[PDB]
């Protein structure tokens, strides 16, 4: 049984503690809320009364907080790392996990990795579970066996923001999917349709969509532009799905695209592929 | 003689796309376009090319029309008067109430039969039998033009409502542009970074088709109005959140603003706790642009 302390009992600690449990370490926890642990008292873990008190009881800390700022107001005490290897579950920018990488360091952390969960809590450590991890691959290689208990670990670089930054990039096609998927149903639902039928009816065209994905990075790495799709007749199609909203009585998402579609027009990349977005977007710092 | 004869209105990227399906299956194809230059790769073909489309629509017993939007199609066929035994179908992009409304005009014109269609791929993979368009009106009128459509690829008979194919059509639209707007921003990101697209597109394959799974999940959620589960808007809105400060370290803008707009409204509704599945109320109980 080696010791882990792990700080964090939401949604995804307390499925990361479980999971720990079952692959037999000696677990001692933190979370704010105390009463997240009442699962795990019978199962024999120790609750710590401060985060200082959660990362002395162990040489191997694993944080899953909500945020970057969350993770330095509750590490705000926590004085001495010396001997202590951190494994950060918790998502933020690539300069957030550089931020807590250096917080760590300077109270003599041997090595800290981060890690971004790709799954829901409910399949973390079964066989459809991803993590990807960045950071050193001897400090990798050394908590390979730990983390193995949360299913699949990819080591994706040796610098400390890369699963970060890969998290961000996969994210961001997560939350285009579900604004595309919300935006969908509500106009299915409304229309008297049955949501459950319309995902089947669905699911072969969004698979062949998937499909597409690497032909259209290809033209972005290659700056090619061409196609049979241009944006001035995307742009009439997402502004029919705003009237066909509106008919219904439905709400509109998608506001972003159709903004960053409108100017690429003005900008006469009317004729050009979605390929031709990715320019609107690296080259100037706007919310759209 | 042997070749069925067909009129084709449109010869955009699409409608030159249908034009060559057409010609390849075998049918007498007579074509009007605003720009008559764009039929210059069909002239070789033996393509008969019409002064308007009055003249077109003359030519033929079936008129398919692909044009940009229903605005284009009502003033394509303002001088359009008679229809009588002709059979239309209308392969434009457009919303329910205006595939009623242009199935209302062609009827007061005489037209025999109208249905609506929806083309779901590019131009280049028209033809494939794996190509999906989806037909809604008349099964009769479907029935008796199966073997024409079967040029463009597999049809699919939603419904007998003439509007139907637009609505199925404006909603797989939603979440092509969903995929899309996502995929412009993952790309905007890791390019900025200097990381390869080809690569991280590689990467990102297995993580996307695991989406396209939990869909069905997700429907049946909202269909039964079952919002708790393990991943809530609260946890969800920080991490879009995260994802506007990357894209602002690298110096690179940033879309899915409706999506944290809606998601912000639902955590100050106290749908903070809820899964994705809250969202589909939030949009179905009030007409508003996030
Ligand atoms: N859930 C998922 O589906 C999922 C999937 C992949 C990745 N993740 C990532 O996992 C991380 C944890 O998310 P989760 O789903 O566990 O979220 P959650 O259920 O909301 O839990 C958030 C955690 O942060 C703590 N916290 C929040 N504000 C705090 C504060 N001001 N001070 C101290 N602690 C605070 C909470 O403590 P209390 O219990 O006291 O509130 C809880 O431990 C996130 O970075 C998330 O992006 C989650
Ligand atoms: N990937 C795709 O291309 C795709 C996929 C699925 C479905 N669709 C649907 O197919 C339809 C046709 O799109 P497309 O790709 O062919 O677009 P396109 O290449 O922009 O062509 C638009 C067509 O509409 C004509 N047009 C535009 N404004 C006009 C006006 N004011 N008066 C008369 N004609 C006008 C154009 O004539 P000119 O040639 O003279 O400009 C052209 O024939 C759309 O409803 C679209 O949503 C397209
Ligand atoms: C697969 C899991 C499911 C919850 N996701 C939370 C989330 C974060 C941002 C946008 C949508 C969903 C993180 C994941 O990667
Ligand atoms: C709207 C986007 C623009 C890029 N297209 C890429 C593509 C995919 C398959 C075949 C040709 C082009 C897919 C689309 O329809
Ligand atoms: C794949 C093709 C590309 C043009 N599409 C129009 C469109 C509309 C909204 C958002 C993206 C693309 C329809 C398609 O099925
Ligand atoms: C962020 C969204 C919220 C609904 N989740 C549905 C889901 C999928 C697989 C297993 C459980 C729940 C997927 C997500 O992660």
């Amino acid at each position: 049984k080696p010791h882990v302390s792990l700080i964090g009992l939401g949604n995804m600690g307390l499925a990361i503690a479980n999971c720990l449990i079952k692959s037999g370490c000696k677990l001692t926890v933190w979370n704010r809320s105390a009463s997240k642990a009442a699962s795990l008292v019978a199962q024999g873990v120790t609750v710590a009364a401060t985060p200082a008190e959660c990362v002395a009881s162990s040489p191997t800390i694993v944080i899953c907080l909500l945020s970057y700022d969350v993770t330095q107001q509750t590490l705000d005490e926590v004085i001495d790392l010396s001997g202590k290897t951190i494994i950060n579950l918790t998502n933020g920018t690539p300069q957030q996990a550089v931020k807590v990488a250096t917080l760590v360091q300077q109270r003599g952390a041997e090595s800290y990795i981060h890690g971004a969960i790709m799954v829901p809590p409910i399949l973390l450590g079964q066989p459809s579970s991803v993590t990807l991890i960045s950071g050193p691959k001897t400090a990798y290689e050394s908590q390979k066996e730990l983390l193995s208990s949360i299913g699949t670990t990819r080591h994706v670089s040796d610098d400390i923001a890369k699963a970060s930054l890969l998290d961000n990039a996969l994210l961001s096609i997560m939350g285009g999917v579900f604004e595309g998927w919300v935006q969908a149903l509500a106009i299915v639902g409304k229309a008297g349709e049955d949501e459950v039928d319309f995902a089947a009816l669905a699911s072969p065209f969004v698979k062949s969509m998937a499909d597409w994905l690497p032909r259209i990075a290809g033209h972005v790495r290659e700056k090619q532009y061409v196609g049979g799709s241009p944006l001035t007749m995307q742009l009439e199609a997402l502004e029919n799905i705003s009237e066909t909203s509106r008919e219904l009585g439905v709400g509109v998402l998608l506001g972003s695209m159709r903004e960053v579609m409108s100017e690429a027009v003005k900008k006469g990349k009317g004729g050009e592929s979605i390929a031709g977005l990715v320019p609107m977007l690296t080259e100037l710092d706007k919310k759209w």
